[PDB]
């Protein structure tokens, strides 16, 4: 398990599309990841936390991988994140 403290960049307030691409990303992993963002943690492929994270530049959201491809799944989830713009 490892985690990522992200700091994000969006402003427009964190916008669900993107993080649904983070759903289906999450989804195909043996890993998984949970979302820590302030009181919301969540299943990062589930909707039920992700679709109402109110990440907005100053939010820092940390992800913790556990799975057998842990560490893999953060090198494409860091990627992607940046893609989608929870990161910089």
């Amino acid at each position: 398990m490892e985690q990522q403290s992200y700091t994000i960049i969006d402003e427009t307030g964190a916008h669900a599309r993107p993080a649904t691409m983070l759903v289906q990303t999450a989804s195909k992993f043996d890993s998984d990841i949970q979302l820590e963002y302030n009181g919301k943690k969540v299943n990062l492929k589930s909707i039920m936390g992700v679709m109402s994270l109110g990440v907005g530049k100053d939010a820092e959201i940390t992800i913790y991988a556990d799975g057998s491809d842990e560490a893999d799944a953060i090198q494409a989830i860091t990627d992607v994140l940046s893609k989608e713009g929870l990161t910089e």
